[PDB]
């Protein structure tokens, strides 16, 4: 299964991905492509915020979902 | 010989067809009447998916038998 991340740049990545993976593992696939690690990654869809122990499944995220990365910045 | 094709949603499409009917024949006449590519189509009777390159006398398909149409999700 395939989902979408618009990530910091704007651009568009792609990941492959199961229905029941949690949201730290889409973080640990996101610092693959992107560089920016699981702790400062903050991740949205459908306006929501999504939780590291939840799943995809979880929040109803298909395939072609496109989930919108947002830098947490704890300062 | 007509048969019935059931869609996920129970809509009931008829088609005419002839025993020795090959599924990629079947597949055709779906296409015709709902314009969804044959690749797309899943055909299933009696809780056996139908495989291409067999005909309906093959599975003892007849007259008012119902296929149901199961549709591969368009790419992933
Ligand atoms: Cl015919
Ligand atoms: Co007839
Ligand atoms: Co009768
Ligand atoms: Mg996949």
């Amino acid at each position: 299964m395939q989902i979408f991340v618009k990530t910091l740049t704007g651009k568009t990545i792609t990941l492959e991905v199961e229905p029941s993976d949690t949201i730290e593992n889409v973080k640990a696939k996101i610092q693959d492509k992107e560089g920016i690690p699981p702790d400062q990654q903050r991740l949205i869809f459908a306006g929501k915020q999504l939780e590291d122990g939840r799943t995809l499944s979880d929040y109803n995220i298909q395939k072609e979902s496109t989930l919108h990365l947002v830098l947490r910045l704890r300062g």
